[PDB]
């Protein structure tokens, strides 16, 4: 399941903007884009989207 457009884990979607990592772009199956921060927790590589621009027209 789940492209790297979708994030299988909500990860601690907490870690917000300077209180955390970088902020970065997905798509659940709902109907838009949903943006998280990483936190320097998850750093998992995160090959995900940057811009949302890409996450949108990518996924929507």
């Amino acid at each position: 399941y789940n492209r790297l457009c979708i994030k299988p884990r909500d990860w601690i979607d907490e870690c917000d903007s300077n209180e955390g990592g970088e902020r970065a772009y997905f798509r659940n199956g709902k109907g838009g884009c949903d943006s998280f921060w990483i936190c320097p927790e998850d750093h998992t590589g995160a090959d995900y989207y940057s811009s949302y621009r890409d996450c949108f027209n990518a996924c929507i």
